[PDB]
């Protein structure tokens, strides 16, 4: 679809038998998966924002539909306010910026 | 134009007579530049990211020219690592997100 971004651009994903909302990140090299225990084994990571950085548990090969498309990555999971699908997600759902 | 988000998509801004080099990023509710005085009056504001809550002076009416399309916007200006253009701005230059 086209989502213009007059409210965030908040979309359905479908990890593992779970639905959540998930906001389309551009300013996002990862995808960050808030606080929903996902099966399989991680290596720990770091990553920053705004003010600090935090501690997330990286997961490789998880799929991710997102808002009808699938797409497999390396999410990561841990405390941020929001589920966010970064430009590694992104980039396999064919999402680009467009003005 | 269309940005695909294989690298991250930075764009050139003027602000003031300054180029910058601003990412454009949907998961900005505000615009935020990094540590650029910019002439006029402001009010406090603080923005939340990962990890933290970052001090920033909250700008009206700054004239943003971002990739060869002005937009007048909010601005917010404080110690962030990177200029951020957030939906805000975005809206303006007419960016949607496609896939
Ligand atoms: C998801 C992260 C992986 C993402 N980080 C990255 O992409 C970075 C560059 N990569 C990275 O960290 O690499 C790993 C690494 C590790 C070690 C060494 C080197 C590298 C990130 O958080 N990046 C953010 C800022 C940033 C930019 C450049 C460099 C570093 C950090 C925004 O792009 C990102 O879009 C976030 C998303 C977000 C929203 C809400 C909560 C948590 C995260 N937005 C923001 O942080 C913005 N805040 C907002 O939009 C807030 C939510 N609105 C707001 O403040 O309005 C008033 C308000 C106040 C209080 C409550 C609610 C609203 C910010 C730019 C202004």
């Amino acid at each position: 679809p086209q989502i213009t971004l007059w409210k965030r651009p908040i979309v359905t994903i479908k990890v593992e038998g779970q639905l959540r909302e998930a906001l389309l990140d551009t300013g996002a090299d990862d995808t960050v998966l808030e606080d929903i225990n996902l099966s399989g084994k991680w290596k720990p990571k770091i990553i920053g924002g705004i003010r600090g950085f935090v501690k997330v548990k990286q997961y490789e090969d998880i799929l991710i539909e997102i808002c009808g498309h699938r797409a497999v990555g390396a999410v990561l999971v841990g405390p941020t306010p929001a589920n966010i699908i970064g430009r590694n997600m992104l980039t396999q759902i064919g999402c680009t910026l467009n003005f």
